[PDB]
């Protein structure tokens, strides 16, 4: 079965729980099937989480939330118990992960839930046609600062067949001027037709080695970098 409790040891330490939602609302990326693991069934889906949630201690006090889509499709009584444990486990820091489309909705979950929440988002990347026009991701925004509202934490893909060097390079450029946390994620081919770029890695791991080491992003050279998923 799935790995959907681990711990993150390096950078900001903090426990990690991947849980199950009902479907995507895009669910419509072209390079994307870990919404494989979205059912539309969610009384089926809080049995499955309650036993993960069991597992959270606080004892780091920060706690990462994913589920294959966005936190606002996870069962309500899933999110209320994350309510309940960051109160009874003490945890003062939250990541949680939110396609662009439901911006208007995050500041009523900061007021709810009261302690700092990191609010992660899939830009994969801030080229406007390979990101709407190849990824099909549709996030439309008019200036950097717009994101900067509601999120805090961009996730990049690197590698994929149709991105550049210039791409990238400019990614990485936005990424350290004006967000304060990120997550680099290395490109791993899957069931869908959106490629793997080997030259394009090859040349980012040896071109942006320090990033690794780079205090405010967490770099994944393989999806299962966390300890959690397959
Ligand atoms: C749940 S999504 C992000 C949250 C939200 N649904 C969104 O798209 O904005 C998880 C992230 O995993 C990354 N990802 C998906 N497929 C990948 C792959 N095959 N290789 C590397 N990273 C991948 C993407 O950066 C994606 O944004
Ligand atoms: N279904 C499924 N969902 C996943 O999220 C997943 C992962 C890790 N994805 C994470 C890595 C960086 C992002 O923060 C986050 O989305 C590996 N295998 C998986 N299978
Ligand atoms: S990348 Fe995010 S928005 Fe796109 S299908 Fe996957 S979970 Fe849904």
């Amino acid at each position: 079965s799935m790995e959907r409790y681990s711990h993150i040891l390096e950078k900001d330490k903090r426990e990690i729980v991947l849980l199950k939602s009902r479907p995507c609302i895009w669910g419509k990326c072209s390079f994307c099937d870990y919404i494989e693991d979205n059912d539309v069934d969610q009384k089926e889906n809080q049995k499955i989480n309650d036993e993960v949630l069991n597992k959270i201690t606080g004892q780091y006090g920060v706690l990462e939330v994913i589920n294959s889509g966005s936190f606002f499709e996870l069962p309500d009584e899933t999110i209320e118990r994350i309510y309940k444990i960051i109160g009874e486990k003490k945890i003062k820091r939250l990541y949680i992960e939110a396609h662009y489309l439901y911006k208007k909705k995050i500041k009523a979950l900061r007021e709810k839930f009261k302690i700092e929440i990191i609010v992660k988002t899939g830009i994969e990347t801030f080229n406007d046609e390979m990101r709407n026009n190849v990824l099909n991701k549709n996030i439309h925004f008019d200036k950097i600062e717009e994101i900067l509202e509601d999120f805090d934490s961009p996730c990049l893909m690197v590698g994929i067949q149709g991105q550049t060097k210039e791409m990238i390079r400019k990614d990485i450029e936005i990424l350290t001027k004006y967000f304060d946390h990120g997550t680099i994620n290395i490109y791993r081919n899957n069931s869908t037709p959106i490629k793997r770029d080997e030259e394009l890695i090859k040349w980012f791991d040896e071109e942006y080695h320090d990033l690794k080491n780079n205090r405010k992003y967490d770099y994944l050279g393989i999806p299962t970098d966390f300890g959690v998923g397959d």
